[PDB]
């Protein structure tokens, strides 16, 4: 048996508009469409896949990464399918006026300089705003926040999450799984913030 709070939530599913990139220069002009729609200090949402398959000692290159910039719209920028890595998108995700949200962010930044050496500004771990605007002392996990702030569990296909983010062209699944994931860390930001 198993307590109402064990029960299985409806899944978050994000149904917006997801812009897919695989193309450099495309990548670094849709980059300057989201910093046009932002102002300073905005928060997007941020996230980032890669292979299941290990190279020399460590975890796959980044593959791919995703910024959701409103309730409305997330972009999935295939990163592993560009020649060379979009200058547009190491410029905004370098760029302290816009703040980037997600959970276990911080090796998200280790990560991106190991294999871009792009250096990721103004990134905030939502586990710490959680613990500030609600007033507790908890070790959250994406899965976690999206289940206590909005009554839903993130979709779990291991099938999908630790697919082959890397190869071209992703499947509408993929997509759907990296958007939603980059979609509850600005849905989060943006609960917690507003809190009195
Ligand atoms: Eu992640
Ligand atoms: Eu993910």
């Amino acid at each position: 048996h198993h307590s109402v709070f064990e029960d299985d939530l409806p899944f978050l599913e994000f149904t917006g508009s997801i812009v897919y990139s695989y193309d450099a220069s495309d990548c670094s002009f849709l980059s300057e469409d989201i910093s046009m729609s932002l102002s300073d200090g905005d928060v997007v949402g941020f996230d980032m896949e890669w292979p299941p398959l290990y190279n020399r000692g460590k975890l796959g290159k980044v593959a791919l990464i995703q910024l959701c910039v409103s309730e409305s719209k997330c972009y999935l920028f295939h990163v592993s399918s560009m020649s060379v890595f979009p200058q547009g998108l190491k410029m905004l995700l370098e760029n302290k006026a816009v703040k980037k949200a997600g959970v276990g962010i911080e090796g998200d930044q280790w990560k991106l300089l190991r294999d871009f050496d792009i250096k990721l500004k103004n990134f905030v771990e939502l586990t710490d705003v959680a613990n500030k605007k609600l007033k507790c002392t908890e070790t959250w996990s994406l899965n976690s926040l999206v289940k206590h702030l909005l009554g839903k569990q993130l979709l779990k296909d291991k099938s999908i999450r630790c697919s082959n983010w890397s190869k071209f062209p992703l499947t509408e699944d993929q997509k759907l799984y990296a958007a939603t994931d980059a979609y509850a860390g600005f849905i989060i930001y943006r609960n917690l913030e507003i809190l009195d």
